[PDB]
This record gives C-alpha cells, sequence and structure tokens, in this order.
C-alpha cells in the first residue's frame, strides 16, 4: 500500500555518482521576468565508466527559479518535456524531463550507452523567475545542483514595477502580467493577474476593461467572455505586500476577495473585453483571471484598462492601459 520512494520517475538506476557538471554558467544574472525576461544555464558533463539504458542523472532547482516560467503543465501532470541530447549522428542519447513540482530534470539513457564508454556532452536549459517563491524585485540566492553538485549562484530580479499610471493625484492607474499559460494539454487556458489602482488612489465612476486583445482583435487569440472568462477579486490590505512578480495567492491573508460584491458589475456586453464597474474606489485590487485562447495560433496578446474622474468634482478625468503578450505556439497534436 504505502512503500519509500526517492524520486519522481519510472527507471533503471540514478548515476549521480558517475556524471561529473563542469564549466557551469548562465547566460546571465539579471534580467527583467515581466518584460519575458529569463536566462539559461550551460555545463558539460561526463561518464565515468559504464551505464546503460534507463539509467539517470538529475538537477535540481533552488527556490528563486523555474525550469518553465510562465508556461503551466497542470493540465499534464506537472511534467514538462524537455529536448533531447543526441549524437553528432542525431541519435537521442538521453530522453529528458522536468518536474515542476520538485523543480528537478530527469535524463533517462535510450539504447544508445549500451555499446559505449565515456560519454561527454553538454546541454543547456532556460532558467526562470519563481514568481512564487521570488515575488519582489532583488537578489536571491540561484544554486544549482547537478548531478550531486551544488554550482552556487545569484539571480538578481529587476520586475519592471508593477505600480503604473497617470502621474496625477486623480491619475488612471493599472497593470497586468499573464503569468500562466497552457499550450500542450490543449485546454488553452491562461493566468493573468491584475493589480488595480495600485497607487491607491481614490478614483470614481472608475472603470476596468479586460480585454483578450490589443490593437487589432483578429491579432490575438485571446478569448474573453463569460463563457470563456473566470475572474476573482480581491481587495488589498496592505497593497506594500503586493509582488512585483504579479504572483497573488488567493488565500493571502492581505486579499479579501470581494467578487461577489461584483455580481452584476461585469459585463462582457462587448466582443473579447470584460467591462467591470468598480465605481468609486479608495484603495488597490486583484483580479485574478482564468482564461482561454483560441486554436488560431496568434500570440495571446492582452490589454487592461482603467478609467476614473474626480469623486468630488467630476473633472480631471483619466484613462490609462497596459499591454500584455504571449506565445501561446505549439506544433503537432493528434
Ligand atoms: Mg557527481
Ligand atoms: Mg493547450
Ligand atoms: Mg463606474
Ligand atoms: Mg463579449
Ligand atoms: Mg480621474
Amino acid at each position: 500500500a504505502e512503500p519509500v520512494v526517492n524520486a519522481a520517475d519510472a527507471k533503471g538506476t540514478n548515476v549521480n555518482d558517475k556524471v561529473t557538471a563542469s564549466d557551469f554558467k548562465l547566460e546571465k544574472t539579471a534580467f527583467d521576468p515581466n518584460q519575458s525576461g529569463n536566462t539559461f544555464m550551460a555545463a558539460n558533463f561526463k561518464v565515468t565508466g559504464q551505464v546503460k539504458s534507463g539509467d539517470y542523472f538529475t538537477a535540481k532547482l533552488p527556490d528563486s527559479v523555474t525550469g518553465n516560467g510562465d508556461v503551466d503543465y497542470s493540465n499534464s501532470n506537472n511534467t514538462m518535456p524537455i529536448a533531447d541530447i543526441k549524437s553528432t549522428n542525431g541519435d537521442v542519447v538521453a530522453k529528458a524531463t522536468y518536474d515542476i513540482l520538485t523543480k528537478t530534470y530527469t535524463f533517462v539513457f535510450t539504447d544508445y550507452v549500451n555499446d559505449k564508454e565515456n560519454i561527454n556532452g553538454q546541454f543547456s536549459l532556460p532558467l526562470f523567475t519563481d514568481r512564487a517563491k521570488a515575488p519582489k524585485s532583488g537578489t536571491y540566492d540561484a544554486n544549482i545542483n547537478i548531478a550531486d553538485e551544488m554550482f552556487d549562484n545569484k539571480i538578481t530580479y529587476n520586475y519592471s514595477s508593477p505600480i503604473a499610471g497617470i502621474d496625477k493625484p486623480n491619475g488612471a492607474n493599472i497593470s497586468s502580467q499573464i503569468i500562466g499559460v497552457d499550450t500542450a494539454s490543449g485546454q488553452n487556458t491562461y493566468k493573468q493577474t491584475v493589480f488595480v489602482n495600485p497607487k491607491q488612489r481614490v478614483l470614481g465612476n472608475t472603470w476596468v476593461y479586460i480585454k483578450g486583445y490589443q490593437d487589432k482583435i483578429e491579432e490575438s487569440s485571446g478569448k474573453v467572455s463569460a463563457t470563456d472568462t473566470k475572474l476573482r477579486i480581491f481587495e488589498v490590505n496592505d497593497t506594500s505586500k503586493l509582488s512585483d512578480s504579479y504572483y497573488a495567492d488567493p488565500n493571502d491573508s492581505n486579499l479579501k476577495e470581494v467578487t461577489g460584491e461584483f455580481k452584476d458589475k461585469i459585463s462582457y456586453k462587448y466582443d473579447n473585453v470584460a467591462s467591470i464597474n468598480f465605481g468609486d474606489i479608495n484603495k488597490t485590487y486583484v483580479v485574478l483571471v482564468e482564461g482561454h485562447y483560441d486554436n488560431t495560433g496568434k500570440n495571446l496578446k492582452t490589454q487592461v484598462i482603467q478609467e476614473n474622474i474626480d469623486p468630488a468634482t467630476g473633472k480631471d478625468y483619466s484613462i490609462f492601459g497596459w499591454n500584455n503578450e504571449n506565445v501561446v505556439r505549439y506544433g503537432g497534436g493528434s
């Protein structure tokens, strides 16, 4: 019924003891995740002695990073296929997979390895922030491990500040980030975080539009509707505790869900756009969007917008918009 386990894979025997990594290098130590910024890690590796088909070795990510970034594999067993290690002749030497939960790569050997000895090679992998564990702009410990060898590192995330808007006390202010996109399962879903009035200004007759396209509706795979979209809305207690990474957890104590108070305040009157009547609001809110994209293949392009006037004077009308873009593209399914 219950047995002890040490890993998340099926195969022969782990051979970290036979694999030594070397010349470990990050393409860079600083980038803006909020601008589709990322890095790659790359290393040489060698097998001392012999291994066989089904033996494997591993690499582990720290809290600061993910192997998958904004690509979601919930609908694929939280498992993200990786490109294979191939030989000059073209033959696959190892099959690669990344467990999202465990932030662990696994490389399994193919029958290639049987009749050979003292394999050497190198590989690179993309690396992205962990929006959840690296929520704020700053410098994190990024010590990566390979074949049981720790390669100490440090990454700096300069997240474009999600606190953006019209520079005036009455100013319209808003922003968003799509931090989650399922491109494998075929369900075509995404997660977008929207920060409303992150200046925590007092704004009247405030309207917010979440568009599933930007300029030209034809140019986006975005599908915003009653049927395609689910919205959750939270008042923010202390806007100071909002993440630069747009990661927001519904169960956060800093959030107070209010989506209920919005029952008849959300409209889909317009094609591919969700209109939200906030009205007079004097604080910051988070909208968690769970959305869908179409099979067109077009980039998922989005745009969030907020407008308002002075609640006391009804003058000083202000409008502010924020754009979002992601690649949903995939190859062949059947
Ligand atoms: Mg080793
Ligand atoms: Mg999909
Ligand atoms: Mg209003
Ligand atoms: Mg509509
Ligand atoms: Mg205004």
